[PDB]
């Protein structure tokens, strides 16, 4: 399995790295019909979302998208510094595939 | 996807942002039958709900309005400063639809 | 929707309002059969139960019964002051229906 | 209902009460498979679990065991001094029923 | 039942202790699709991954592979030290079977 993200972020189509070494700057939530999502922002001004789930995703997905909109809160509670985010880049804001934290 | 609240909140028909720019004030949560809900407030007053989950919500929006009170709770008692919320205006306390945390 | 807690309470029977503004004193839960519930205690000796759920609530209570816990137990730990306590007085110790937190 | 954990655990059969005034020393949990457990210790030796679920327990008692491994978890992460434990002592190591916090 | 992490990890087939007694130094997660998973590494350079949910897993692990994950990240936000992690070395990076965490 992957070691690290960016072996894993190559596994798939559509998808970059993003180096950050920051902390989230901005946690957005809403529970809207249709726009249940989070939107992330680093000081910079970059802005990346959790997506709504939907047909793009499989059933594993669910689980882990729900972890990850956990993840991003508590993080950006906590200012952990955000090493690199994992994104799909075929979708506005580039919507995150995975996330690496360390100081 | 919009890249804001702001954007975010543009999208529905009965909505307003409030740009709180504070931490919240009070939390109170009920677990009263037809009465499991939230409510914030702030400083100035100004009061918020959560609502209970009924008709006017479609399924995707059940495990949202649970995270949207854990998201509520947690800024409580870490004293998180509210950026906006968007709301819908056609109940009163006004309905919470989304949140933006910033420092 | 009601506004505030004492309004909450109001519209219920066999409630009252408790107005502790202090922090809980003692936490206790149990994994029990029969007895899966939450007790906490004030210094001034009040004490106040979480009730194992129960033919009482309707299902729409259940997650909120949930909710409640995690909140005590979280407002326990970091030593949040609980503002008020809306309980049901027809029970002993008497049952918590809703909590506040302020100040 | 019981207004305190040794008034609950004398209501059971197998259980004792452990007087710890003390903070967890350590914290192990497992993922392998029939040993989905939880163990802790105190720095007098004293070690517990929370058993993996079974046969003998009843349904509500599932959620219940899932929020004591948090309880357990989350105490050990903040220090909080447990005060009392309830244990089945018919288990090696002793079987987790309830716990109290204070002080 | 074992009373520690070395006795449990004996029951098990191509197991081992890794001792760090050190805070973890990075953690990451993903939401891809088929790697939902996370990863964690020490800065001794030691890498760790909680596996996606296989065919390999009995029901009864699924709930504890997700309550591992929750647990990896709040002891890598809080610093919490690891004392030692059972793992398997049948696979790459290898794959946590359970965690202790001690002062
Ligand atoms: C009802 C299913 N039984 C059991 C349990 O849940 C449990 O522990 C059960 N049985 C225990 C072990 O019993 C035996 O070893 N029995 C076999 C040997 C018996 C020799 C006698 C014999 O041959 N009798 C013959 O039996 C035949 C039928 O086979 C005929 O009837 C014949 O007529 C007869 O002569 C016994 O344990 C107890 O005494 N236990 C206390 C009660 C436990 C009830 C459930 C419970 O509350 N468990 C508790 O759950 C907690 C979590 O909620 C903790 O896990 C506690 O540790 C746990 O006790
Ligand atoms: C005996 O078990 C039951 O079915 N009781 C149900 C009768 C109808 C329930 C009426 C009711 O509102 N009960 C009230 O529920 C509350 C929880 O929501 C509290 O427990 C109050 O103490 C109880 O008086
Ligand atoms: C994790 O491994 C297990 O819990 N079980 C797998 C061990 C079984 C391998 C050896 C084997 O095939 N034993 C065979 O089991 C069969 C049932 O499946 C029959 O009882 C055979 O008589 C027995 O020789
Ligand atoms: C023994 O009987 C069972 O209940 N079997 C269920 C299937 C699992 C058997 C094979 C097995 O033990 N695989 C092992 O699973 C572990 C997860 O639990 C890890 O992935 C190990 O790398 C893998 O070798
Ligand atoms: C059939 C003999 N037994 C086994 C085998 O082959 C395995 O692998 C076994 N069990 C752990």
């Amino acid at each position: 399995t992957p070691q690290n993200i960016t072996d894993l972020c190559a596994e798939y189509h559509n998808t970059q790295i993003h180096t950050l070494n920051d902390k989230i700057f901005s946690y957005t939530e809403s529970l809207a019909g249709k726009r249940e999502m989070a939107i992330i922002t680093f000081k910079n001004g970059a802005t990346f979302q959790v997506e709504v789930p939907g047909s793009q995703h499989i059933d594993s997905q669910k689980k882990a998208i729900e972890r990850m909109k956990d993840t991003l809160r508590i993080a950006y509670l906590t200012e952990a510094k955000v090493e690199k985010l994992c994104v799909w880049n075929n979708k506005t804001p580039h919507a995150i595939a995975a996330i690496s934290m360390a100081n």
